[PDB]
C-alpha cells in the first residue's frame, strides 16, 4: 500500500473517510487501477518512486477549502494539478512517492471571455481546446496562445509552471493578470484587483496595490489556483507565418543576432522558434530507425543525410506577422531585407509550404491553434522516456552557439541526441533540449539519468540554469539557484503552510529540509 | 526630541552611536536643520505627523545590511527612499513619525547599460538624467521610460512603486528583470537568475525558477531594494509624437473606445495620456489666478472660456508612433482614419506644434527625455498642497466617463478641481487625478482631507481602487483590498522581518495590526 511519507495507514483512513464525505466516493480514487493514469511518468526511475496515494478531484472552492482542511488535520501532503498533461515535467504524477493528488480537472468552467477588453477568466480544468472551441464557434475576434502538444493542457497548469506558446502572447506568465488561491489555512486570496469588493477590474490591472503576488505562487506551493485570469491577443486582420532555413550548425551565432533587433523592435513580434535538424524531424514525424538502427547518438554524418533527403537545415526558424495588410507588407519587406544582407537563409512562405509538415502545425502554433503533432517527439527513439532540459540563453549568438555545443557534447557523451529548439523572446531564449531516451531499456535508462545530471552539473560550470524541470530534478535544480533564495522560500513556506502540506518538494521547497 | 514609536531615548542613543561607527558622522544625520529637506510633505497634515527621527545614508550593500543589523539590535523602524522624488505620494518622509530614514541616495552606481540586449542595471541613487546623459554622451542606441517630473527621481524608486512612463516601455514594473534586496536578517537575496553563481541573464530573463519574487518586494516592506536591472527601448529610426484635441467633455466616451483597437493592436504602442483641460493649464504653467480669485472649484464657464482662449479642448490625448518611416506611415494612416470615421477629434502634428506647450513637454515624455514642465501642476492653485488620486478603470469609455464624474462632483463639493489625465495601457487606465490645494490655509486643507477621504470611499462603492497612494492613507487604501489580503501580508511580514523593522506601516503592513 502507498502512503504518503511517515504518515500511518490510520491516519491515511481518517482522511479518505473525510475526503468521500466531502467530495463523494466518485472523487476519491484510491485503487490500483484508478491510479494508473495518475502514476505515468517519462523520467528515468521507477514509477513507484512518484507514485501517488490516491488522487481527489475537487469541482468548487469549497470542496477545495475542505481538502486543505482534511489535510492540515491528518497531515496528508497534496500534490495540485490542473489539467496534468505536464509531459517531460513529470506528467500527472507527484513530486513525492505517496502524496495524495488533488486533481483540479473537474473545476473546468470558463467564467468569462471579454471581446472587448480581450481577456479571460477560467477555472484549473477549462482546456486549451475547450477555449479554442468556444472562441471559434461564436466568432469572437480573439485568439489564444497554446503550448504544445496536448489539446486538453490548458492555460491554468502552462502559466502555473510558467510555460509557453508561440504568439506575440506567448510568454504565458507576462500575459497573466489576477488569480485566485486557496491557502493551505482555507483563506481564498485574489490577488490584482481581485479583493476589492465589486470590482470590474481584476482582468484589466495586473498588480493591485501592496505586494503583488501572482508570481510568488506560480512554481511554488503556497498555494492552489482556483481561478485566473489573462489577457488574450485581438484576433488581426492578417497572419503571415514564414520560415527561414539554414544549412549549417555554425549558422546559430548569425541567425540569432540578425534576428535580436527585429525581436527587439517587434517588427517580428511572436515567439520565434529555431529547431535542430532533429527537432524538425521529430516534428515531422520522421523516426531515427527509419535512418539508423546503430547504437549511440545520430551522427551528424546522418543528419547532413536527413537534410539532403528532406529539405530541412541545420537550424529551421519559424516564425510570424500580424496586422493589416499593409502592416504585414512594411515588415515583410524589412525582414526580407535583413536575411538578404545577412546572405543566409532560405525564405519558405505558407504559399510554398502548403499542408506539408513542420510547417503546417508551426502555422498553427504562430496562430493559437491546439494541435497534436508535436506528439511526434516521442517516436524519435519512442520508449516512453523524455526528459525537458531547458537552460535560459542571452538571445546573442555565442552564447547560443556555446550552449548548443555543450548540450551536444554531454548528450553524445551518453548516446543521446541533441534535440532543441531556441524558444526567442527579444532578450532571451528557452533553449529547449528534449532528453529522449528507450525508458523500457535499463541501461538506457540509467545512462539518460546520467546525462540529465551531467547537463546540470556543465551548464551550472558556465552560470547557466534552468526555467522549469521535471519532479525528479526540482529539488537539484533548486539548489542552482542559491542558499539565501532557498532559506528565504521555506521561511515564506513555513508562515503560509506551516503544516507543509502543499507539495512539499515543489521547486525543492519542504519543511523537512534544513532551511 | 523625535524618536522612534515606543523607543526610549537611550536605545536610540545605542542605535546612532553604532550607525556612526558603521556610516561615518556625516552619514548620519540627526540635527533639525539635517532633517528639513526629509520632512517636506505636500499632505493634508503638519509635518510633525511625518517626522524622521534621523537620515542614514548608506553607500554600499555593506553599509546596508549593518544598518538592518542594528536595527534589529534596539528594534528602529526604518523608511527606505532610493531619490526621494515621490511628491504626492509623501516625499521623502517616513509612514509613520520618528521612523529613520534609510537614504539610498549615495548608492548610485550605474552598473551596466548593454547597447545590445536592450538594458540597464543600477543602484537605487541612479537618476534618471544621470541615465540620460550617458547614454546621450555616449551615443547609446537606447532611450529610457521618464516619469516625471523629476530627473533626480529615478528608476529603482519609481519602480518600486509601480510608477509609470509615456514610451512603450512605460509600465514601468512589466520592464523590470532582476532584483536585490537586502533582507531584514541581513541575507542579500537576488531574484529570477541572479542567484545563479556566475549568471549573464539576470537582466535577460525575469523569472527564474521557482517562485518569482520581485513583485512581492514593490509597494512592499519586505526588503530593502539595493539593485534593479530593467529593459530598455532600442532607438528608433523614427519618432513620431502627434496630439489629438478633443472640444467636449462627454467626448471621453468616443475617445477612449477609438483608442482602445489602436493600443490593443500596438499600432499606438506607447503609453498614451488623454489630459483633461486643467491638466493641460498646469502643465503649460497657467495658474487659476489669471482666470479667476472667486472661492471654490474653477467653474464650467471659466473652463470652456479657457479653452477658447488656449485651443486647450475638454481632451487632450498625447501619443506617438515609433519605427522605421515606413512603418511610421502606414501606422500613421491607420490612426487617422479611426479619427477621421470617428468625425471628432483634431489632430496636432510635432511640425505645427513647435516649441509650444504642453506639446513639447509631452514629445519629451513620449521619448524619455527628461525634463521639469510638470512642476507647474505645483503652481494652478500654489500652496504646496498635492495629493494623487488614482485609481484604476478598466480602458472602456463608459467607465471613464463615470469615474470623471464621480470625481468632479466629489472634488467641487469640497471646492477643488478635476485635474486629471488617463494614462492608457491597452487594457487598463490609471486615472490619476491631482488633488490641488493650498497646504498654507488651514480650513482649506482640512477640505482635501476630507475630500480625499470621500474620493477613496465613493470610488470603493462603485467598485473601484486606487494603484498607488500617499503615505497619510496607505493603511486607507489597504482596507479597499479586503482581509484575506491584509492577513497574508502580514503573514509574510513575520516571516521575513520578525521585528518589525523595516518601513511599518507601509501599505499598511505593520505587525502591530490585528491581522
Ligand atoms: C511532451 C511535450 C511537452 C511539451 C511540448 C511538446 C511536447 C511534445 N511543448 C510545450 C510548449 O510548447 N510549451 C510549454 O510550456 N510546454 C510544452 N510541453 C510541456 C507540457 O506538456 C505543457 O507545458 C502542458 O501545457 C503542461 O500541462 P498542463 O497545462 O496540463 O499543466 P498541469 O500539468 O496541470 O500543471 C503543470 C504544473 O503546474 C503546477 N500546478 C498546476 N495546477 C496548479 C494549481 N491549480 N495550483 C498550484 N500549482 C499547480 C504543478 O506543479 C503542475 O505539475
Ligand atoms: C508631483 C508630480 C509627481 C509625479 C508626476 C508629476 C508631478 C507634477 N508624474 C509622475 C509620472 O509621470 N509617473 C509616476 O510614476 N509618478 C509621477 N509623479 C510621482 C513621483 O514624483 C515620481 O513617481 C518619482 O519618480 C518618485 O520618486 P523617486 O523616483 O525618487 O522614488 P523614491 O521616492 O525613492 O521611492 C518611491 C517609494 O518607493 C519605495 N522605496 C524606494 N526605494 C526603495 C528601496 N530601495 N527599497 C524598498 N522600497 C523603496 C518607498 O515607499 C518610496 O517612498
Ligand atoms: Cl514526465
Ligand atoms: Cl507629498
Amino acid at each position: 500500500a502507498v502512503l504518503p511519507k511517515g504518515v500511518t495507514q490510520g491516519e491515511f483512513n481518517k482522511a479518505v473517510q473525510k475526503f468521500r464525505a466531502l467530495l463523494g466516493d466518485d472523487n476519491v480514487l484510491v485503487e490500483s487501477d484508478q491510479l494508473v493514469p495518475y502514476n505515468k511518468i517519462m523520467m528515468p526511475v521507477e514509477n513507484a518512486a512518484h507514485a501517488p496515494s490516491a488522487a481527489v478531484t475537487a469541482t468548487t472552492v469549497e470542496q477545495v477549502q475542505g481538502v486543505v482542511k482534511i489535510c492540515n488535520e491528518h497531515k496528508i501532503p497534496i500534490w495540485t494539478i490542473s489539467t496534468g498533461r505536464n509531459f517531460g515535467y513529470g506528467s500527472a504524477a507527484p513530486v513525492q512517492r505517496g502524496q495524495v493528488i488533488l486533481d483540479l480537472k473537474k473545476m473546468n468552467k470558463i467564467i468569462k471571455i471579454d471581446p472587448e477588453m480581450c481577456y479571460a477568466l477560467v477555472e484549473p480544468g477549462v482546456t486549451f481546446g475547450q477555449m479554442y472551441d468556444y472562441i471559434q464557434e461564436n466568432n469572437l475576434p480573439v485568439m489564444l496562445s497554446f503550448s504544445a502538444p496536448s489539446a486538453i493542457a490548458g492555460p491554468v497548469g502552462n502559466t502555473m509552471d510558467r510555460g509557453v506558446g508561440y504568439t506575440p502572447y506567448g510568454e504565458h506568465f507576462m500575459m497573466q493578470c489576477g488569480m485566485e488561491v486557496v491557502l493551505a489555512n482555507g483563506d481564498v486570496y485574489r490577488t490584482g484587483m481581485g479583493g476589492v469588493p465589486g470590482s470590474n477590474t481584476w482582468q484589466i490591472f495586473k498588480w493591485g496595490y501592496g505586494p503583488t503576488l501572482d508570481g510568488m505562487f506560480t512554481q511554488a506551493n503556497y498555494g492552489i489556483c482556483t481561478k485566473m485570469g489573462f489577457w488574450l491577443m485581438p484576433k488581426p486582420p492578417v497572419f503571415k507565418p514564414f520560415e527561414v532555413i539554414f544549412e549549417d550548425e555554425a549558422d546559430i551565432v548569425e541567425i540569432v543576432d540578425a534576428l535580436r533587433p527585429l525581436r527587439m523592435s517587434n517588427t517580428i513580434p511572436n515567439s520565434v522558434v529555431i529547431a535542430s535538424t532533429l527537432w524538425e524531424a521529430g516534428s515531422a514525424h520522421l523516426t531515427r530507425a527509419q535512418y539508423t538502427t546503430e547504437p549511440g547518438h545520430t551522427p551528424d554524418s546522418v543528419i547532413k543525410q536527413m537534410q539532403k533527403d528532406t529539405g530541412m537545415g541545420a537550424w529551421n526558424l519559424y516564425a510570424a506577422l500580424y496586422g493589416t495588410q499593409e502592416q504585414v507588407d512594411v515588415n515583410w519587406k524589412i525582414v526580407t531585407d535583413v536575411f538578404k544582407k545577412l546572405g543566409k537563409g532560405r525564405i519558405v512562405t505558407q504559399e510554398e509550404a502548403g499542408d506539408t509538415q513542420p510547417f503546417k502545425y508551426r502555422a498553427q502554433l504562430m496562430s493559437g491553434v491546439p494541435n497534436l503533432q508535436e506528439f511526434g517527439l516521442y517516436n524519435w527513439r519512442g520508449g516512453g522516456g523524455s526528459m525537458w532540459f531547458a537552460p535560459v540563453s542571452e538571445a546573442r549568438g555565442s552564447e547560443c552557439k556555446k550552449q548548443a555545443a555543450m548540450a551536444k557534447r554531454v548528450l553524445h557523451k551518453y548516446g543521446l541526441d541533441y534535440v532543441a529548439e531556441f524558444i526567442v523572446a527579444p532578450r532571451d531564449m528557452h533553449h529547449v533540449i528534449d532528453v529522449l531516451y528507450d525508458r523500457t531499456n535499463p541501461e538506457e535508462t540509467k545512462r539518460a539519468d546520467a546525462c540529465f545530471n551531467e547537463l546540470l552539473d556543465e551548464f551550472e560550470k558556465e552560470g547557466y540554469a534552468v526555467y522549469r524541470v521535471n519532479t525528479r530534478f526540482q529539488d537539484r535544480v533548486a539548489q542552482s539557484y542559491g542558499p539565501v533564495k532557498r532559506k528565504l522560500e521555506h521561511a515564506i513556506k513555513r508562515a503560509v503552510d506551516p503544516n507543509n502540506i502543499l507539495a512539499p518538494g515543489r521547486s525543492g521547497i519542504d519543511l523537512n529540509n534544513d532551511f
